[PDB]
């Protein structure tokens, strides 16, 4: 999370949304490709 960086993001995201530590890139919520 704070050191190894959580959020990579999709459609139309940038600001902090963050949930934890993905590493790679897929899905919460269809906009966010983040956090497995």
């Amino acid at each position: 999370t704070q050191s190894h960086a959580g959020q990579c993001g999709g459609i139309g995201y940038s600001g902090p949304t963050v949930c934890a530590s993905g590493t790679t890139c897929q899905v919460l919520n269809p906009y966010y490709s983040q956090c497995l």
